[PDB]
């Protein structure tokens, strides 16, 4: 049998919004749109977009900004549960994230260990927001990601598992074609759909750990216990 092997996005995925956005909303000039709108045309990387969109923002709003999230961000439906089951079950479960870890690990905390959750750094040291990217492309991946989702999926990953991604966003697309399985919402969902991966819509984690159960592969492997 094959193991199940799952990554998960943050961002829009385990919350219901995009927390990188919505800082910008509340604290940001209106240049990060154009900045935003450079990395979604390809005119700039990620990791040069969102390093960018930090980098406008003075270090002495840490705390508001800080404070803002964690009462802005809303963790979607059955999550909790279907950590549980991870745990229940021993798969391995790991959160790849482009966010930051100021609000990702309080985000998570009680839920998911620091060994499992791959995201960037924001720095309050300068004057300005600073992004530190520990988890950079390697290998055959050149993009410019700033968290280098394939890399850290090649990293951790072994032969025959069953990859089941989850997420949301466009820029996630190379993730998924690595996956058996993605649970797509959003524009990776329309992704999914066009480039005919293997997919499936969700509402919620109530619904991905029930399809998860009831995928053939996922059952072949747990019914050997
Ligand atoms: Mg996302
Ligand atoms: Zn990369």
């Amino acid at each position: 049998t094959r193991k199940p092997f799952i990554i998960c996005d943050f961002d829009g995925t385990i919350t219901m919004n995009d927390n990188i956005i919505n800082i910008m909303k509340t604290f940001a000039p209106p240049e990060w749109m154009a900045l935003k709108d450079g990395v979604l045309s390809k005119t700039l990387s990620i990791k040069e977009g969102v390093g960018r969109m930090f980098g406008l923002l003075p270090s002495s709003l840490k705390e508001e900004i800080t404070s803002f999230v964690l009462e802005d961000a809303k963790i979607r439906e059955g999550f909790r549960e279907f950590v549980a089951f991870i745990n229940e079950h021993e798969i391995p479960f790991y959160v790849i994230s482009g966010g930051m870890d100021f609000f990702v690990y309080p985000l998570l905390e009680g839920i998911v260990e620091k060994d499992r959750i791959y995201c960037n750094h924001a720095s309050f040291d300068n004057d300005y927001i600073h992004i530190d990217w520990p988890h950079s492309c390697k290998g055959t991946c050149s993009n410019q990601c700033g968290c280098c989702k394939p890399s850290v999926i090649h990293e951790l990953s072994e032969p025959n598992q069953y990859i089941i991604m989850i997420g949301d966003s466009v820029t996630d697309v190379e993730a998924a074609k690595l996956s058996d399985l993605c649970f797509a919402r959003d524009y990776l969902l329309n992704e999914c759909r066009e480039q005919n991966l293997n997919h499936l819509p969700y509402q919620d984690f109530y619904e991905i750990r029930k399809e998860i159960e009831n995928v053939k592969e996922v059952q072949e492997w747990l019914q050997n216990k």
